[PDB]
């Protein structure tokens, strides 16, 4: 019934999926690269009729959509963010239809980093292999999040979650953010620090859970990193840009007392060659695999897949 | 005072520890590798009056004991166990002093390993490393625990915390093991299974945590194995000979779709090349780490350190 | 005599040939670098009487035969083809020459590509590199060509020597294209194909060997790939336009099961993260290897150099 | 019926093969790992009545036999080897029984390595997948087979077919070895080296294809891969030990201008920590794959197989 092409499904497991089911009769292409230059962007899209997004991976300019005359339908995994406009794809004949988000995945994902560098998993386990027995490549002991405070800015429906998970762990909360933000931390049993000043210096662990805007980016100073303890976790699970470019890489290189668990970076792939963290032993480095996810991904397209077949039928 | 030894510190950190103060004034030499040649343990141990101990690594035997006159004192950090057999040591003049083990680190790592199997953690960051984003090898995605059955086995120290992990991440609580243990899981609101084989046909995710003795050694069989979902985790911080032997590795190498995660192992150290848990894509294997964390280290030797100074003042 | 300038040498190669040698006594610049900006190129060219180009690396367009009113001659290696417009060129007062090339190297390139391919050689060889004994990324056993029967498209000079290739590895051959082609196969004893629908259902390996022009733009169709057997293994050393455009990378990413070896793409220089095909394990991609060879660029250059030199003196 | 282990499966691939329902209603284990210490071996097999060996993949040496008194049989994959000794299983009451090879994979194997060797296919792969258009790290121009010399050393099965390969791919054939190899050769149209020395002094490529034993081991000197072309090809997919011990590694470093192929090793599994080989630009390395492939498996399974269903009785 129509040409579609699925974007950026890096691991090849879309078709894989009990929803792929839904788009039986269609022209599918699923692509598994990430195309830096969107005029070739432009003419690998140019015969599909319609684009199955997965979240925010590719960004929908304005120019992509000028230049994309068969385009009739935009299915969005997910709610629509920051990296698609509809008002702008309808007035190009465009129709965007989206899904919901889901919060569990990402978060269950965010405490597995923490836990894993908390306990020096990655280093322990390559190590094993490698023939070493309880070797991390010089890091020492792991340590329990019980007794140690942990420190949230964003307090949405992942920070909550998060809040959650440090509770039942027997770790102190301290909140810092809006005094909205703080009162409801409060409300539900929490600490708020006084200033920034006191939240990045008290935080054992230290994670962040903001959206991506013009007042957050940047909002984390390379200051504010400098002035966190000697052996802290900084776990960013959000958006890199939240932090001043280049201050987490200069940090973490100057202290390997310290940690840092990461899922998001400036420019994504982030590969070796491109990503400083990289080369820290002090930093665990992982995909962008907070919503990478079976059920996550069930979830996201049935919906996406679903609107497809709606829009089929219209 | 006393001339001491500590064996097993393979990560060479017992000495910087605060409890380590508590040996202020003795003659102390920890060591740092993993020896289970006796006859090189009877050379390195002849001069020494004290043993402090690293829970299981170094296995105490009628020909140790026999070959060690100056031995006076073995100070276990945790409780005596398997590796130890106290009647024996007190038969060669040995004391034989414990401590307390907590549960709290051991908690968290099976917590850890759990999350980082069923997501599939350090092969997505091995990959990451080697210039492949969001790969894993082949192992596809990752799953979620939210709304599936966290089966544990003994709600005991360990268990009970497990339990309140898997509830507050949403999954169901199916308790299997003594009576005691299953109406404890009722008392705390979870579910308790009926028999082992409802037990072993639900858990989406099936957790050991039991005391190793001559009633529990295999009582985990190949049956039981095999009648686990075919996307399962199966999950063993407790003790490799819980499970009857050889079982895990023959399922797991014959059913890539089943997983496994496990802190332990028949054999420890466990090498690669022969292991062979540690050839299998879809089991992770880490290397006994759930006592082995900065707070849990502090509790252990504070109080084996004060055994041994408590003995010291004698008479 | 002659300033003359040289495209697109990427391995800087040329410069060492025995046909070098004729070309002594002329003012000869050399180019390693890939550049498609006609920008660069008419200001890089400007002051060249002769260009010698290799084979379809640079197009020849208006625009460069525009901007370089110093250029003569155009000496073509091979036979000229799509890159390069002949009466136009000479409309712009520039002769076009062209020269002999061989079917041998790319022959053996092509069988080369198929060997690989189907042992999966270049995975296992980067594994082995990378520590892991006999491992290749999860693409299980290779397969020998023997007994498979070996579809080829086309019967001419390299058609021809693929079929001798396959039939001595035991392959039976089965032949689709022109009625010459065709009658050429049932003279050598071959088979041909009743027809398109036939060659594509029953061919194990399928290779392409058509030029390139109006009626082969589009020839394959994404139909004929689908038609395809689910472990056949797909060939194209002629043309990546000969195949319906995004066709062969929408099948090949869909049925990882199949495979498919290409020493051709809509675009040259192919680059990863724009060509999609260099990011499936199950295709083999290799950077338009068949006329890259010695006695293949001896062959072109000798020609080519011998047509500067007849260009000279005519003058 | 019959607790079974069959060992050194790398890959994983024998649960896979159709020949694997010959198994049904036996206890089988799979081993895909590589133990070298003998110590370990004995304890991992202890349990096991019937191993199943990958061709050499495990010597079966006295000291492993004396100490597993449970093992009543060895199937073997393919035929018997340097890897094992026959009447000294037997004299353990160990009974071992062969099962049918195949040298169509082999030969296949061995000319995809000379094609990729000739144009440093795999190198312009890995050069290409990095962005670097037409690169192969420095290898320079590939070149045809045609009308070069192809040397062979055992006019055996798989030396015939690698014949019948270079022939077709107009190359010269020029035979050494026994007279009776040669007498072969010049029958089958061939011709034959007169001695060892014009051999390696014409050869383009040249490829050994013989057995290893008391004759054969050392049999090509450090001397003989000197006396070889500057542009030559030596090829070796029997066994290293055909060659002075460490000896291709020296010629191969100090003449970066020469190439080489091979499927084999001294120590196998062979990595770059301990084989040197590998660190070689000019040295394209294998893993063993001459057998290594789908209808090879299942005719060699499907019959090692058998052998324990026929024992079994």
């Amino acid at each position: 019934m129509m040409k579609i092409a699925i974007l950026d499904d890096y691991q090849n497991v879309v078709r894989g999926l009990n929803a792929f089911q839904c788009l039986q009769g269609h022209d599918v292409t699923v692509f598994n690269d990430s195309v830096s230059d969107e005029t070739v962007l432009i003419e690998r899209l140019k015969p599909f009729e319609a684009l199955v997004l997965i979240r925010e991976r590719t960004p929908i300019t304005e120019n992509l959509l000028a230049h994309l005359p068969n385009l009739k339908l935009i299915s969005q995994t997910g709610k629509v963010s920051n990296h698609i406009d509809v008002p702008l794809c309808e007035r190009y004949g465009v129709t965007v239809l989206e899904g919901i988000g889901s919060p569990v995945a990402p978060a269950e994902l965010c405490w597995s980093l923490i836990l894993a560098a908390s306990r020096h998993l990655p280093s322990y386990i390559e190590q094993l292999h490698a023939g070493h027995w309880q070797q991390n490549g010089g890091l020492g002991l792991g340590r329990t999040l019980s007794g140690r405070t942990l420190g949230i800015w964003g307090l949405g429906k992942i920070g909550q979650r998060i809040a959650q998970f440090g509770h039942v762990f027997g770790m102190p909360i301290l909140v810092w953010g809006s005094e909205a933000s703080r009162q409801k931390a409060l409300e539900l049993g929490y600490q708020a620090a006084a200033d920034k000043a006191e939240f990045f210096a008290k935080a054992d662990v230290l994670s962040l859970h903001l959206r991506l805007n013009d007042a957050t980016r940047g909002i984390v100073t390379k200051q504010d990193l400098l002035a966190m303890k000697p052996d802290s976790l900084f776990v960013n699970t959000s958006r890199a840009e939240l932090v001043e470019s280049g201050a987490l890489y200069s940090v973490m290189q100057a202290n390997p007392m310290r940690q840092a668990a990461v899922d998001v970076y400036e420019n994504e792939p982030a590969l070796p060659n491109n990503e400083p963290l990289l080369s820290l032993p002090n930093v665990l480095c992982a995909p962008h695999l907070g919503y990478v996810e079976k059920n996550s991904y069930e979830i996201y397209f049935q919906a996406a897949f679903e609107n497809v077949v709606k829009f089929a039928h219209s």
